[PDB]
């Protein structure tokens, strides 16, 4: 599993459950091409987005649908979504985790790149 | 000044100086139109992006050019940039500050919104 | 002003106002001695904690009273407080800003250090 | 496992490995009483600190030895350590994860409290 996403909620102190996540890859013409998608689990995690075969080097965008998340909780949020854009490079380690911590007016994100 | 950006550097314990910032506004046709740009000062602050008159209601994208910042420091970072996308001024004019904290493999951003 | 604190609120998208801050200094006997205290203003900023003369070399603890802040807003938070502990002025006088971002179950803090 | 700690490194984009962590419980006289300790694993995680039996309600402090961590990497850090102080309450969910993201002049921490 080369690409995982984990999302936490800083207001409730819990995983962010049932958040839609869409991943895109940058195409040669500079447009965003759909690549993978899913909803986070009870543990705030999304696995099995892709295989090693399909996950080639390039620029990827992970879009997290935070607006729908907050509204479903009755909270008015600031952002239209949260977007994480990065380069996958074969020289570095091969397993990528994109982790995000959400609040209504703020978010933080880090990368954990292993083995 | 209705739209400001302030950026700090978590590795140096200092303001993030000379960070390029580009702002876009979603157009009636649904693509990103260039709206304003600038770079942070020695205090890590960017003022004078726009005016009250020109900063009308819309969906704005503030793109903080984190990769160019780290690369100019000779460091290889993870992200291409940090984007903050939000609806602005839909309840009348407000003043917005986007505050950010940068590390090579992480960033945090928050918004400070003032005014009736 | 050689020691300042600035605090933002991630839930309201605003400065964190009326946050109590207590600073302690480790004493020759190795316990925490009270050093200074204050509360943040409407801009989320706390100035005037100490003076250049009194802010000598040592190990300082800046305790940001996050629980009292959230409880005064009628919210039940997780942490008792946020502590930032650091050696100061060991290479001569510097100016320090401790910047923090608060949510009910999370906080972030960073330091900005200026001067030769 | 009622109490877990997970530590990440924002400079390298990796787990924070082999970081000493000491947990204390507040005693009736307001002093900090040693409770549990360990070093984070290859995945930045520390498990098996305590049992449900010993983990009673009260105030706890999780001290992370970040200074030693950064110095072992050749980096001069700002903090003497990172401390996370919180109340364990039986009314809320029963599994606590304390997560921390480290940089030399900064750290962030959140709580993930589940089932
Ligand atoms: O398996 C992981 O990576 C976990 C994790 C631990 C810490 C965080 C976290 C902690 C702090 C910040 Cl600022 C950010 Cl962006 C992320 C996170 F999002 C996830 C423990 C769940
Ligand atoms: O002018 C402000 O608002 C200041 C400020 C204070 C705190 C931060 C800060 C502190 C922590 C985080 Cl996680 C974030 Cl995203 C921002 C910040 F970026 C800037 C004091 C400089």
């Amino acid at each position: 599993c080369p690409l995982m996403v984990k999302v936490l909620d800083a207001v409730r102190g819990s995983p962010a459950i049932n958040v839609a996540v869409h991943v895109f890859r940058k195409a040669a013409d500079d447009t965003w091409e759909p690549f993978a998608s899913g909803k986070t689990s009870e543990s705030g995690e999304l696995h099995g987005l892709t295989t090693e075969e399909e996950f080639v080097e390039g620029i990827y965008k992970v879009e997290i649908d935070t607006k729908s998340y907050w509204k479903a909780l009755g909270s008015s949020p600031f952002h239209e979504h949260a977007e994480v854009v990065f380069t996958a490079n074969d020289s570095g380690p091969r397993r990528y985790t994109i982790a995000a911590l959400l609040s209504p007016y703020s978010y933080s994100t880090t990368a954990v790149v292993t083995n």
